[PDB]
């Protein structure tokens, strides 16, 4: 229940920033990328606004082994919000898609390394406050 | 607390499958796809899994206007992970990618509605795994 | 009083920076951008600084009509100042521009929102410090 | 406190008049320009407001020095106000403006004359009546 | 032993960034360009970071002479460390750069200003490390 | 605090010259070479001197891992003294760049291993005598 940081690194472009996570070393990098696409109005049509969000994080791989692959982990997230949406309604598809990520982990990643794919899955909701 | 229940669809391919959510009206689509591609093994290289999911929820925009528009509010999720990683590591790429979420919730959607791009950004970290 | 705090929203170019204002909303777009040519040395000639700031904020008009127009409120500055300079003769007429601006503020945008040419004005050069 | 009196130089045309700052020489220039072009009432569309104000102060530069440049200071504010907007945002967005420019003098002219770019800005929202 | 403060003039590229020295006039610029090229991973090769700083003071030539000439005195340190190395063997390397700058400013710049490359060469080791 | 010595090995060119640092063996090379090239004046203009150091000290990476790669880690510094400089000034340049090196030495090379560029920076000042 410790906090975890996400300290700022080079910012790679007007929209695209890099972050480093506590677990990242040199050797092997642990990052996340943050890329914030703002909504351009189009001719009578509001805007779109983008996030992607692509954390990974590198692992050794056999490292014992004389073979040695130095391997990434990528969950990324794109999230794509139109202008004038309810914020309960955006708040609701974060819920979700938390939720659903983990029931998964508490599942032990079995469609994710698996491939074991249940025909009707359940989420407890989740309910968080300031 | 309602647990959210997800029921399967129907099996759009053999590596593609598409779930329904509960706010699911056929006029106002309310998805969850979900590929999971096994991983292929390579001469030198072992496979790496991949599961792309997208939440997607249909909302109306300025429904008693005369002038209303159909659009989605979409959340996807790709999760690449490589043979023989430790589900350590995995559990610890989705619970920063689940508490990333839960904070961006509990930051008003910030960066993803508006775009604020914060220097450094604090999650709690997730003991609800149970 | 209050102070109020300008963030940083993107950072277009290195000239350009978009700020947002406390009363920013992405309907409602309320921002400060600021840009700094650098002066460029010529030959035998120094340069000049030119800081060219717009700052904009989008209401709304007639709400509750049907018809509704969201319309910007600029206001742009821009500053040339030479190198060599006395900053003395800098602070003056920023202090005379922000007195005159008060003052314009302090009639009831006479001048501004009803374009009455007045003969002569007077502005006080009130000397505010830390 | 003593206020600072501008004068009536001469009306270059209905909608330019240059008016002469206490501090005028006619070796070394020293005025404000005033320009207020009218809304024209479009098609259902309201005019709006543009009042545009250039303040150029000229200073000599290495008087002593042989080669001397006689060099303008310039501070110009273009202020664009649709018609029916509330007069309080107006009022808000100047004295955002002035504070804006005070700070600025308070700071030492570290943006203007130094082209640093600060990553976020404070101003006092001053109040000041008659 | 004042402590030098060096500031950030403004981000040139995602990869070059300028500062400013102490003895920054804009007519004589006294700049700190760095730029750091972030390690890209090749397969069956590990990154090496590359870090290029020049530091660049502009002095005149024959101030009071009717001719004279504005030109720069620079150093420049690249700095190529391969990922993996030991944080003793980086500040190996950096003490005896540093020791031997230092022991050629004590030498009279001979070296650098004159030319005589010395046969065999004394720095002192450096235990102001602290 | 024990001194360090640097000596003398094949003379590469007329201007460029190759010693050896007391960590170096033949398996893992640890060199400094050193290249001046004198100031040849133009007509009607005075030379500059150059003065470049390229130290490299040969790491042994993973030499447990099956894998091993002999990798080299390089401090480069070129230097261009103007001729007619003041001494002062490149003595100053000299302690810069040396307390710059320290300095970062002390930041467990932050920027060097790391990528992170701070915004402002402090290097004490160092004054060393005979
Ligand atoms: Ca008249
Ligand atoms: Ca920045």
């Amino acid at each position: 229940s410790k906090p975890i940081a996400i300290f700022k690194l080079r910012e790679l472009s007007s929209d695209s920033t890099l972050f480093t996570l506590p677990g990242h070393s040199v050797t092997l990098p642990n990052t996340l990328g943050i890329v914030s696409h703002l909504p351009t109005p189009r001719k009578g049509n509001p805007g779109t606004v983008k996030t992607m969000r692509n954390l990974r994080k590198t692992i050794l791989l056999g490292a014992g082994t004389a073979s040695e692959r130095a391997v990434p982990i990528v969950i990324k997230t794109e999230t794509s919000f139109p202008v004038g949406t309810t914020e309960e309604d955006r708040a609701e598809v974060l819920k979700q898609m938390a939720s659903f990520l983990i029931e998964e982990v508490k599942n032990n990643q079995e469609l994710a390394y698996s491939g074991y794919v249940q025909d009707k899955y359940f989420i407890e909701d989740l309910v968080i406050t300031e």
